[PDB]
């Protein structure tokens, strides 16, 4: 019952193919760059750090300022950890993040 | 001078690394879900076809019947087909995608 679950189909599924096609750091900002705007990146990277934040054991008022993420942004972060896949888990425990 | 230099740095490094870390498509389901909106998907998605059809040689309007993208979105893909980063031409090539 994911919500992506409404997009499933071949499009979708040759951009995740495409995704994992990348090899190191610098074919993403390449790819990132042209796929997205600087707004759309910088977006999806504020939310990365606020899951890693709140798993690190931070308070919300210290993540808002060093983060720079809303408040807004940082109350979807929330939801997405407890109402989720447990996937910011899944990818934060594979590069050996100090979760506490 | 790529746009994408105005967020170059840890935060956006991390975001990468966690990316390269998935493994298989369903993970991608399962992460791109918990990150983005439904809507931010579909957006991503149709990007990467209307670049992929644009460099299979189909014309705008028939690129608008399939993906459902408008006039803009296909012109700003166009755009970054001349003068990005050569990305989409990158990802087409490693999942043999044919194309002119």
């Amino acid at each position: 019952s994911m919500q992506i679950e409404k997009l499933r189909g071949a499009a979708l599924d040759e951009l995740f193919d495409a995704i994992l096609t990348l090899e190191n750091r610098e074919e993403c900002y390449q790819f990132f760059d042209d796929l997205c705007t600087v707004n759309e990146i910088q977006s999806l990277s504020q939310r990365l750090q606020v899951a890693k934040m709140i798993k690190q054991g931070y308070t919300y008022a210290t993540i808002e300022q060093e983060s720079g993420a809303s408040t807004a942004t940082i109350s979807r972060v929330k939801r997405s950890l407890q109402w989720g896949n447990d996937a910011y888990t899944m990818i934060l425990d594979r590069m050996n993040i100090e979760t506490n």
